[PDB]
């Protein structure tokens, strides 16, 4: 019944670094991984995901999540050039592959609790497309949840953020998340709530009709955050529901 909780510290190239938790019921088995991404403007202590994180432990998963290494950047004082640079999608799968790598090489905290040959990635918003990049990328991935988004990364049209531009304009198939969805052999799930932003609504109904066998859930009255913004004083009827379902998802493995 304790959630217990492991900080860590992934150093990378320069001084940059992901400081990330694992997140777990301990017990004798190994357990099922569900790596988790947060969306552009959040963090690994944002909002819901220190409840969601915990949410998915006392259902028996071994839970990674983390702060982009664009997050460690800003807060040790980086200029904004340096976050910007640090803010593409390409960096999001590089920092990506670093979490996966550690944690398939057994080096995150409690590692022989995790079972690695059953991972999953929860991304959101932004997130949810680079997680659906990774997880088409990757074999070891053997479903991905995408929450409030999912169709491809945009750079809008000239964002104020150049490095955005030149790294969507250099990755206009790689990123291309519909001809992805329509080949990953894996399942998806994308969760949408109705009270998002316009656009993204008509992204995500292409994105369904390109295609049509991943699996899609639609929750009209539920906004971009699933009601679950800062802090997190309590849950949402909205929130559960996402959870319920990806829970249900995950372990499935269909709906």
């Amino acid at each position: 019944a304790v959630v217990v909780k492991k900080d860590f510290r992934i150093d990378l190239e320069n001084e940059l670094f992901i400081r990330g938790e694992v997140t777990l019921v301990e017990d004798q088995i190994k357990k099922p991984v569900l790596v988790i991404s947060h969306g552009f403007r959040g963090y690994k202590d944002w909002g819901f995901w220190p409840y969601v994180a915990a949410w998915f432990a006392e259902r028996g998963f071994y839970v990674v999540h983390f702060d982009f290494s664009r997050v460690g950047a800003l807060n040790s004082g980086a200029d904004e050039a340096s976050v910007q640079k640090l803010s593409t999608v390409s960096r999001e799968l590089s920092d990506l592959d670093a979490i996966l790598s550690n944690l398939r090489e057994h080096r995150l905290p409690l590692a022989e609790q995790a079972e690695t040959e059953r991972i999953s990635l929860l991304g959101h918003a932004r997130a949810g497309g680079s997680n659906i990049i990774f997880a088409a990328e990757h074999s070891y991935i053997g479903s991905v949840i995408a929450w409030n988004g999912g169709p491809p990364p945009k750079a809008a049209a000239g964002n104020p953020n150049p490095f955005i531009n030149d790294d969507v304009e250099h990755n206009k198939q790689r990123f291309d998340t519909a001809r992805l969805l329509a080949s990953l052999t894996a399942p998806v799930l994308i969760i949408q709530g109705g009270k998002d932003r316009e656009a993204l609504l008509e992204g995500q109904q292409l994105l369904k009709e390109a295609a049509p066998n991943q699996t899609y859930i639609s929750i009209p009255d539920a906004d971009h955050s699933f009601g679950g913004e800062h802090p997190f004083h309590h849950t949402t009827p909205y929130l559960e529901e996402a959870l319920e379902v990806t829970h249900s998802f995950i372990t499935k493995h269909y709906l």
